[PDB]
């Protein structure tokens, strides 16, 4: 009864507090110009105490969960808040909350060995030379994450869930002739320790045969169809953070005031959900304890709301919709996303790219690019990119695209039928999507 | 004997194996918008195995320096080593050497507690608005960090060392009218606690005072000031790595066949000594035991030669000269710097700015920036900038620097009396330049 009486002890300090304990195993294996470079094996604890005394706030973080740390920390914490000046717009900490019922866990990525890793990059290794001779994997990394939190706080919040999540990514570069072809990097990522390699490589050796082929690109108006890591991309720069009610009290989000308005096209389903069937943490509860829910976004191209944690939420005069998520150098709380999903169609990739008379697949944003989420205006670098003729792909270009995503979304005609998981940065789990003639500059 | 036993436990494997066992204790605190906003304590340790058998190499790392790890690593790194293909280049890990005398360590940082932080950043706070009301600490953060190593390897090669370090900076801006001031930062580094917070603020504040004022930028022809956080910015993208003998056998470096050659204006001599008297880690040994010295680089403008670590100088021909440093990601070593130092003059920058008719004294390269280390080309923003007028700073202001950093470095007419230590970046221990008849855009 540990925690119990840290919250106890806290108490002579504060008016209320917070803990939460984070505790993780993670091993991971790396390729380097196909020979394995590195495998690593971490584990520990870390311990955050939020304390807040008149309004003014503490908080101090230790890389420890046992109790004389954590009380070290608590007392951390109190110095500061003494030292700090009152926040005024502060209310209070997250009240107990019901929760979705807790899935099972995952425990084989508790004990795996990584070894594991190792002989999936290896196996890689092998694939992409024997798919074609001059293809070398010149980087990769696989891992799997084991992580729990513990959170309670002052009020009687406790929640605790652990699971675990794997990835891997290979990077292909292949030679024929005098061609070298750009880096092309391909992944998987899930909630058991059969990654997909063999998909990994036969992906990304097919787009190194394209890429064997460059085509110059032109001044035109044409279909592109966007795959999952542009789409993580863009959005991610540009049109995610609109999402976020910070910036609807301090007016930067230009979704204000659009309640029910068309922002997309009637194609695109936007929702942020860790319950989602291929999320990789299914989480109950936010990092500050508050119940997580599936919030819709964009429902049929109509804008629905934004998401909040519980500061700002409060600031505001609404509720929390669970985002709070934890910032992992500041170990503050700031909003955020969970798992975000766009809503997949009825057809294959392939039965889509059949059918473009002229157009690009555009699968990656290498390249020059800059953006502004205050009116979603952006420019980027198509990288790679694959042209299509007469439904077949011909070779890879690189041109621009500089737009506006709001107008780009309105472009969307279809979304494919398979769903990716992107592990990196935002998790997001996405079809591709077919934009109608964007307007593109070789 | 632990760690000599578990050396004869990888001789059983490998032809040659290596152990690094790295310790740390770190604390940090932060300060955003005037308030203390975290405070934290890491302690751990990890060790890194890297064994050859038949010229195949296994590397695996593990958070912990109990035997039982470790022991498992060395096994781990075994199974690797099977499965990678020899490396023909491979040749043989260090050989025990001769080392410079170890100083005493700093142990006064050894434990110091996350408070001293918190009061300096605290300090600096109310510093800043008692030198300006309107100026307000946006970000700021200090750091103390205590760290051991102990490298020994097959070949009879043990050393160990410890020591500390600490460093602080803090990002001030001002609001006057409905201008608001560019983020002014300044820092200090240094080996001991007495984090000089008072020099940070007025340095910082009286900047913002000149930001208060911005003055246009037009294309022209001037001379230019650069300060040591510029220069390390600067150099550590376009120069430093054209030293690296990687790169000479690669053929990647534009000093290739240059040594003699005068690349720079001979107010200029570039070196790299743990040794100096103002370097933050007085390391006698690198991060595979090779021992450490004196690597002048440019002496009186004339280029002097390359950096190596064991690896490469062994592809060359030549011996490693201490210069192979750790990757923090990977585990392995790569060729890097221990502290780059540029020798100072004799004049303060304050005489040296009395005599500048018109001219810019570059604070900041905060802006779009391109680099080619290939050739050393380059195109930054400068900014934090300040237009000097018959002697006297007048403003700030913006503009474009692009060129070629070897030419750039034909330009030097003469370097300030004061040295300052870069923490960030690569250690950089170094005084103001003047450049004379630079080129810059509006």
């Amino acid at each position: 009864a540990a925690m119990e009486n840290l919250i106890r002890f806290g108490e002579k300090f504060f008016d209320e507090l917070e803990i939460a304990v984070y505790r993780s195993r993670d091993i991971e294996a790396s390729v380097e110009l196909n020979e394995i470079s590195m495998a690593s094996t971490r584990s520990g604890a870390l311990t955050i105490i939020r304390g807040i005394k008149d309004k003014r706030l503490g908080l101090a973080i230790v890389d420890s969960d046992e109790p004389e740390k954590v009380k070290e920390a608590i007392e951390q914490a109190a110095k500061m808040a003494k030292l700090n000046s009152p926040d005024e717009k502060w209310v209070s900490l997250p009240e107990p909350g019901k929760y979705r019922e807790k899935p099972k866990p995952n425990y084989e990525l508790k004990e795996a060995s990584p070894d594991i890793l190792v002989e999936k990059l290896v196996k890689g290794i092998k694939l992409a030379r024997e798919k074609d001779k001059n293809a070398v994997v010149a980087g990769g990394a696989g891992g799997v994450s084991w992580e729990e939190r513990h959170v309670l706080n002052s009020h009687g919040l406790d929640v605790f869930q652990e699971g675990g999540a794997a990835y891997m990514y290979l990077e292909i570069v292949g030679r024929k002739g005098s061609v070298v072809t750009p880096g092309i990097f391909d992944f998987d990522a899930r909630r058991d320790l059969n990654l997909d390699v063999e998909g990994i490589v036969e992906r990304a050796v097919q787009k190194v045969q394209w890429a064997y082929n460059v085509v110059p690109s032109k001044n035109e108006e044409v279909p592109l169809i966007f795959g999952p890591w542009a789409i993580a991309g863009l959005f991610s720069y540009t049109l995610l953070p609109a999402f976020s009610g910070e910036r609807l009290v301090k007016e930067t989000t230009p979704l204000a005031g659009k309640v029910g308005e068309k922002i997309a096209s009637e194609v695109i389903t936007l929702y942020d959900d860790p319950f989602h069937p291929l999320s990789l943490r299914p989480t109950i509860a936010d990092d500050e304890g508050v119940p997580t829910r599936k919030n819709v976004l964009i429902e049929n191209g109509a804008f629905k709301g934004f998401v909040w944690d519980n500061y700002w939420a409060k600031i505001y005069g609404t509720e929390s919709t669970g985002n709070g998520k934890r910032d992992i150098r500041s170990g503050g709380i700031n909003i955020g996303f969970h798992s975000v999903v766009i809503e997949n169609g009825k057809r294959s990739l392939e039965d889509i790219i059949g059918e473009i008379d002229r157009g690009y697949l555009v699968d990656g944003l290498q390249g020059a690019h800059s953006s502004n989420p205050d009116n979603g205006n952006f420019a980027v670098t198509a990288n790679p990119a694959f042209l299509i003729e007469d439904g077949e792909v011909k070779g890879s270009a690189v041109f621009l695209i500089a737009g506006n995503v709001y107008e780009l979304l309105q472009q969307a005609s279809e979304v494919s039928k398979e769903q990716t998981v992107m592990p990196f940065m935002n998790t997001m789990i996405t079809p591709h999507i077919k934009f109608e003639n964007v307007k593109i500059a070789g």
